[PDB]
């Protein structure tokens, strides 16, 4: 009758992973790298990137790791909601547009997966991708 329930996970990215098909760190020149958020003011434009490796069991019962994933976080929320802008990090790279207020962007935070889905991760036309990323 009463199927259980857990607490609700509210710390997804909003938005798709970019994926590390290659042998290079994601990064980003200076200005570059803040996803299409079109419900987003100038101010709210600065975030992070964290790295997310999955790992799978094979065949021959040995752990494999899967392509890394970056997800994107606004300032001062997400799994280094604590961490200030530029703040060095293995797994961490941090971009702002041009403009953004160096504030925490707890009015956007992050998602629930159960009530919404990701945005597909989009950029401006003419960002720069290392190599080994596609969008």
């Amino acid at each position: 009758q009463r199927r259980p329930q857990g607490l609700p996970n509210n710390t997804a990215s909003w938005f798709t992973a970019l994926t590390q098909h290659g042998k290079e760190d994601l990064k980003f020149p200076r200005g570059q790298g803040v996803p299409i958020n079109t419900n987003s003011s100038p101010d709210d434009q600065i975030g992070y990137y964290r790295r997310a490796t999955r790992r799978i069991r094979g065949g021959d019962g040995k752990m494999k790791d899967l392509s890394p994933r970056w997800y994107f976080y606004y300032l001062g929320t997400g799994p280094e909601a604590g961490l200030p802008y530029g703040a060095n990090k293995d797994g961490i790279i941090w971009v702002a547009t041009e403009g953004a207020l160096n504030t925490p962007k707890d009015h956007i935070g992050t998602r629930n997966p159960a009530n919404n889905a990701a945005i597909v991760l989009q950029l401006p036309q003419g960002t720069t991708l290392p190599k080994g990323f596609y969008a």
